DNA sequence: GGATGTATATATCTGACACGTGCCTGGAGACTAGGGAGTAATCCCCTTGGCGGTTAAAACGCGGGGGACAGCGCGTACGTG
C-alpha cells in the first residue's frame, strides 16, 4: 500500500502530499523514472518515510 | 465699603465643507491587425544514480613564537567657560 501510494504521488505529482509530515520537506521530483524505480524497490529510499 | 474669582453670552479666527464653473482628460463604443498562445519536429544540455583510478588538496596533530591584549605612565591636545 505504501508503494502504491508513493507511485500515485509521484506519477500524478503531489509535492504537497509528498511532503506531508516531513519537517524539511525537501523532495526532488527531477528524474521521474528514477523516483518511480525507487518506489518500486522500497519506500524507505525516500526521506522521512520510515 | 473696596477688591477679587467664577459663570454665561457675543465677536473673531480657522480649517473644513457645500456650491459653482471650466476643461480637459478619462471613459464608452467600434474596428482592425498583429502579438502572443498553441502545435510539431529536431537536437543539444541537464538530472539522478552508479562505477574506476589519480592525486592533489583537505584534515589532524604538535611545537613554538609572534602578536593580541591588558596594565601603567605621561603629556598634550581637546573640552569648557
Amino acid at each position: 500500500d505504501v508503494q502504491t501510494e508513493y507511485y500515485k504521488n509521484i506519477l500524478t505529482k503531489n509535492y504537497s502530499a509528498l511532503t506531508a509530515g516531513a519537517k524539511g520537506g525537501h523532495f526532488s521530483l527531477l528524474n521521474i523514472m528514477n523516483e518511480l524505480k525507487k518506489a518500486s524497490n522500497h519506500p524507505y529510499l525516500f526521506d522521512n518515510a520510515e
